[PDB]
C-alpha cells in the first residue's frame, strides 16, 4: 500500500510518502517545512506556544497532503525537541485532536538505529566499518556499523539549536569561540572516542540537513550537473570539506542566508555543526566524507518494509 512517514525534527519537519509496487518503493512526496520546535525553549526544557503553533500549522498541511494521496499507513515520530520538552504531551494531545495522528516518541538510541537503517539503504558499505553521524537541531546521533550490523550507537543532546543557545558564538566566529566549542566537544564525546578506539571505523558518513547543504554547496562550486534528489549518496573529499569549513567559519549569518538551500534555522547553526564535523574527522582516519541522502524518515520506511516494529 502507500506509507506516509513524518519526522518531527527540532528545526525541520519532513513528510515522505512512498508507494510500494512489485515490492519496489517509489517516492510520491518528499516535503519539508521549517518549524523551529526548539526555538525559544529547547535548552530550558520546554516547547514554546509559538513553536507548538508552527508545528500544528505544518502538521495540518501535512495531513492534507497525506489525504490527497490516500495514505492509510502513517507514522509520525517525535525526536529530540519532543522527548526533551516538559510539555510534550500538550503538543502530542493537540496533534491528536487537530489531525488525528498519534505521535510516536522515540528515544535517542532508537533514533540512531532507525537512521542507520536508512543509511544502509542509501550507502552500500559492504563490510567496511563505518561511522555515521546525523546532525539535527536538537541531537546528534552516531552509529558504528556496516551493511549488516550495528556495532555501537549513541545519541547526544548537542544539536545545533542547543549549541547556539547555550553558548554565545560570535558572528563571525572568533578564535576563542573555536576553543569553547572544541573544549565542550572534548567533554561530551568521550563515549564516542572510546567506541572509535574499540571498533576502528575507516569511513565517515553524514546525513540530514547540514550534510545535504554541504553536498549542494560543493556541487555548485564544482559546477557538477548533479541532482542530489536522484542519487542516494555523494562523496565529499576532505579538501572540499576543508574549503567549505574555511568558508563557513569566516561567514556571517547574513552571508549564509544567501546560500542556495540554506534555510534560516540551518544558517543559524551550520557553523557550530561544521566545527563538530571537523572535531569528529580528527578522531577518524576516513579518506573522504560520504553524504547519505537518506536519514530517519527513510529508516522508518525501510524498517516498516522489513516487517519490524518502529517504536521504542
Ligand atoms: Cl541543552
Ligand atoms: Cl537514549
Amino acid at each position: 500500500q502507500r506509507i506516509g512517514v513524518i519526522d518531527m525534527g527540532t528545526n525541520t519537519f519532513h513528510l515522505l510518502i512512498t508507494d510500494i509496487v512489485n515490492d519496489r518503493p517509489h517516492t510520491l512526496v518528499n516535503e519539508k517545512s521549517a518549524v523551529g520546535l526548539g526555538k525559544g525553549g529547547i535548552t530550558k526544557g520546554f516547547i514554546t506556544e509559538e513553536a507548538m503553533d508552527r508545528a500544528l500549522d505544518t502538521l495540518k498541511k501535512f495531513r492534507v497532503i497525506l489525504d490527497e494521496h490516500a495514505v492509510v499507513h502513517v507514522i509520525a515520530t517525535g525526536t529530540s525537541a519532543v522527548r526533551s520538552g516538559s510539555n510534550k504531551q500538550v503538543l502530542i494531545d493537540r496533534i491528536k485532536k487537530e489531525v488525528n495522528i498519534d505521535v510516536e516518541v522515540i528515544d535517542g538510541a532508537r533514533e540512531a538505529e532507525l537512521i542507520f537503517r536508512g543509511v544502509q539503504q542509501a550507502v552500500p558499505m559492504e563490510d567496511h566499518i563505518s561511522l555515521a553521524m546525523d546532525i539535527g537541531g536538537g541531537s546528534v546521533e552516531f552509529i558504528i556499523g556496516n551493511k549488516n550490523e550495528i556495532l555501537w550507537k549513541q545519541s547526544f543532546e548537542i544539536g545545533g539549536q542547543r549549541l547556539i543557545d547555550r553558548f554565545h558564538v560570535h558572528d563571525p566566529m572568533r578564535e576563542d569561540d573555536r576553543v569553547m566549542m572544541h573544549n565542550y566537544f572534548d567533554e561530551v564525546l568521550v563515549p564516542l572516542e572510546k567506541a572509535i578506539n574499540t571498533w576502528r571505523p575507516t569511513q565517515l558518513i553524514g546525513c540530514s540537513g547540514t550534510f545535504d547543504t554541504l553536498a549542494e554547496m560543493n556541487i555548485q562550486h564544482h559546477r557538477e550537473k548533479i541532482a542530489l534528489e536522484k542519487q542516494t549518496s555523494y562523496l565529499l573529499s576532505l579538501p572540499d570539506f576543508n574549503r567549505l569549513r574555511k568558508q563557513l567559519v569566516a561567514s556571517t549569518r547574513r552571508e549564509r542566508l544567501a546560500i542556495a538551500g540554506m534555510i534560516e534555522l540551518r544558517a543559524d547553526m551550520v557553523v557550530v555543526a561544521i566545527c563538530l564535523i571537523e572535531h569528529v574527522l580528527k578522531l577518524v582516519s576516513t579518506n573522504a566524507i560520504t553524504v547519505s541522502t537518506y536519514s530517519l524518515k527513510e529508516g522508518v520506511l525501510y524498517t516498516m518494509l522489513d516487517g519490524v516494529k518502529v517504536g521504542s
